[PDB]
């Protein structure tokens, strides 16, 4: 129902979800010369197992990469967390021109592109249904996308694209360990927010990385050329998905 598009876009989401003006929403701009260093904060580890890999699948706003998560083979650990997040999920967000992308900011500055990868407390919580609305339900690392040149390590993923053009289209997607995408250095801000889109749950630890990875031009058409209608229906490119910055309501962002 809600979208990306002047009738039923970000702007709009308040309506049906009220939750979009609440006090701890996503993305914001992390202004660096604010951000306040935690020296409790542990390095991040990322410990994923390639054979938790499962499904590519176009919804019609964005498409994701599914991995298994009935155990705890694939983990997220360290950070400001007590304990393990199981791995669900990674996805993109891009913008209509390469000039904003991201969904995150950093001292105003708007990338291309922007990398999530999603987690789901399963020390506390049972299920990804469970965990999803709690305020320590959900952690997302999240990875800044700098158009330049082309990166490699896009290239399973951008194949795999043709086999799901339009929106419910889905295919196997194995054998695949998305730590291979992040940064050299795991070196982050961290603060509390949300789903960045529709139903907005403050449930997320954002994790955002301060080194970007780059992409190039000609990869971001292929994100752009992916179809938001069903099969049969008129061609519409899903042309965009990124959220606009909403206020830190007094929230810090903290640096590692
Ligand atoms: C195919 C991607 S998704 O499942 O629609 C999805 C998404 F596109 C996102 F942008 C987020 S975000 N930006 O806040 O990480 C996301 F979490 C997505 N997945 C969730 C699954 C977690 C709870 C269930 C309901 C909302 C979508
Ligand atoms: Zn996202």
């Amino acid at each position: 129902d809600w979208g990306y598009d002047d009738k039923n876009g970000p702007e709009q989401w308040s309506k049906l979800y009220p939750i979009a003006n609440g006090n701890n929403q996503s993305p914001v701009d992390i202004k660096t010369s604010e951000t306040k260093h935690d020296t409790s904060l542990k390095p991040i580890s990322v410990s994923y197992n390639p054979a938790t890999a499962k499904e590519i699948i176009n919804v019609g706003h964005s498409f994701h990469v599914n991995f298994e998560d009935n155990d705890n083979r694939s983990v997220l650990k360290g950070g400001p967390f007590s304990d393990s997040y199981r791995l669900f999920q990674f996805h993109f967000h891009w913008g209509s021109t390469n000039e904003h992308g991201s969904e995150h900011t950093v001292d105003g500055v708007k990338y291309s592109a922007e990398l999530h990868v999603a987690h789901w407390n399963s020390a506390k919580y049972s299920s990804l249904a469970e965990a999803a609305s709690k305020a320590d339900g959900l952690a997302v690392i999240g990875v800044l996308m700098k158009v330049g040149e082309a990166n490699p390590k896009l290239q399973k993923v951008l194949d795999a694209l043709q086999a799901i053009k339009t929106k419910g289209k889905r295919a196997p997607f194995t054998n695949f360990d998305p730590s291979t995408l992040l940064p050299s250095s795991l070196d982050f801000w961290t603060y509390p927010g949300s789903l960045t889109h529709p139903p907005l749950y403050e449930s997320v630890t954002w994790i955002i990385c301060k080194e970007s990875i780059s992409v190039s031009s000609e990869q971001l058409a292929q994100f752009r050329s992916l179809l938001s209608n069903v099969e049969g229906d008129n061609a519409v490119p899903m042309q965009h998905n990124n959220r606009p910055t909403q206020p830190l309501k007094g929230r810090t962002v903290r640096a590692s």
